[PDB]
């Protein structure tokens, strides 16, 4: 398949260079995975999701997406127009309030609900799970990531936004998850993206179009956009047969292009996601 006039980060996961506008994939598209949005919820009625988007949890008073965010996000993963994996099933899970705020003992409760929520739901090409959020550096925040990751869910996490190394930063400094940095695309580091040797791999980050809330549009930037490039991709190739959720981080890294990027720091990879699509 073949979107024409694509937003530009779709258009560079499916090729080896910047500057193309087509997005090339197999169209399967994702279908028979699950992503979990662990953000602001999703606005599920949105008609770019087509019904292929529910919310399951919320931690607060309502469900409803009041602030856009988690609606960007899932649009990246998973919309008609906007997603990586236009076909896979979306499940919100709202652990960030209104203003994008959240306490880590929320996020956490997300995390461990994800990982038992996903055995009362019918994914046959796995789970994932997309985390647009963070804060200072909490062993506990990690350690819940890494449980989600350990129970068999392929967890994607952003660097941060802080122009430093991500060590510094949680759940982007846990190991086994994996960490997501923000590219531009002129293939340059993005101005804000964090770095450093946890960081498992680049996706697009800067000006991301994508879904938002009151069923619109709009284009913004983070590590929280790179995030679901990745958690879409993943889904994808797990969709295709080409890896699992313990191993599909790896093999994004494996399959990545390599050395495209500008202004990575020494002792950070120059790793950009990469779907490797051959029709
Ligand atoms: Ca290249
Ligand atoms: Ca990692």
């Amino acid at each position: 398949a073949a979107q024409t006039n694509a937003p530009w980060g779709l258009a560079r996961i499916s090729s080896t260079s910047p500057g193309t506008s087509t997005y090339y994939y197999d169209e399967s598209a994702g279908q028979g995975s699950c992503v979990y949005v662990i953000d602001t919820g999703i606005e599920a009625s949105h008609p770019e999701f087509e019904g292929r988007a529910q919310m399951v949890k919320t931690y607060y008073y309502s469900s409803r997406d009041g602030n856009g965010h988690g609606t960007h996000c899932a649009g990246t993963v998973g919309s008609r127009t906007y997603g990586v994996a236009k076909k896979t099933q979306l499940f919100g899970v709202k652990v960030l309030d209104d203003n994008g705020s959240g306490q880590y003992s929320t996020i956490i409760a997300g995390m461990d609900f994800v990982a038992s929520d996903k055995n009362n739901r019918n994914c046959p090409k796995g789970v994932v799970a997309s985390l647009s959020l963070g804060g200072g550096y909490s062993s506990s925040v990690n350690s819940a990531a890494a449980r989600l990751q350990s129970s068999g869910v392929m967890v994607a996490v952003a660097a941060g936004n802080n122009n430093a190394d991500a060590r510094n930063y949680s759940p982007a400094s846990e190991p086994s998850v994996c960490t997501v940095g923000a590219s531009d695309r002129y293939d340059r580091r993005s101005s804000f993206s964090n770095y450093g040797s946890v960081l498992d791999i680049f996706g697009p980050g800067t000006d991301i179009l994508s879904t938002w809330i009151g069923g619109s549009t709009r284009s913004i930037s983070g590590t929280s956009m790179a995030t679901p490039h990745v958690a879409g991709l993943a889904a994808y190739l797990m969709t295709l047969g080409k890896t699992t959720a313990a191993s599909a981080c790896r093999y994004i890294a494996d399959t990545a292009n390599k050395g495209d990027l500008s202004n990575i720091p020494f002792g950070t990879v120059n790793l950009l996601a990469y779907n490797n699509y051959q029709a």
